[PDB]
């Protein structure tokens, strides 16, 4: 299932990472990629945005309109055990690298002392092409999976192994 380019559109360089338009007023992010002592984001004041975050997992709804190209799409709070995700990877170059990944449990985890309400899941080699998701400016990055004719958002990329074989992606209690 490949992402279309129109779900690509949605993900965006931001902090040291990426996010995610899931509308066109909300955008999710992994906290630790979030930049701090700003006084906006996309060019709007905090005061217009309400921000949740919670286990690595931001949400920003803006008070305006960011987006409007965009379609609303479903946001979940992880996916059922054994859903194949592609975690939506970009390059600086724009390049796109789609990561497939199995999912494992949902669980809350500490992870470098932080704590990660997160789903496991174990990259599908079978699935990858040879020599993602292990460097810094991969976090972020969303994961999705299509359900009949949609697709659904279901989580960010916040930890993964040195080899980057086990991964987790952040949710949204
Ligand atoms: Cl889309």
């Amino acid at each position: 299932h490949h992402a279309p380019p129109t779900l690509w559109s949605r993900v965006t360089k931001f902090g040291s990472g990426w996010g995610f338009w899931v509308s066109p007023t909300v955008f999710i992010t992994t906290t630790h990629v979030v930049p701090t002592g700003v006084k906006e984001f996309f060019g709007e004041p905090l005061s217009s945005i309400a921000i949740h975050q919670a286990g690595e997992f931001t949400q920003f709804r803006f008070s305006k309109k960011m987006r409007p190209d965009l379609t609303g799409m479903v946001l979940e709070e992880g996916c059922p055990e054994g859903t194949v995700c592609s975690v939506l990877i970009k390059r600086d170059s724009g390049e796109l690298l789609p990561l497939a990944v199995r999912m494992g449990a949902i669980a809350s985890m500490r992870i470098q002392g932080r704590l990660v309400h997160g789903q496991s899941g174990m990259l599908l080699t079978g699935a990858n092409a040879k020599g993602l998701g292990t460097i810094p400016g991969d976090c972020g990055a969303p994961y999705v999976h299509k359900r009949g004719n949609d697709w659904v958002v279901c989580g960010v990329h916040a930890a993964a192994t040195k080899s980057g074989n086990t991964v987790v992606c952040a949710v949204q209690a």
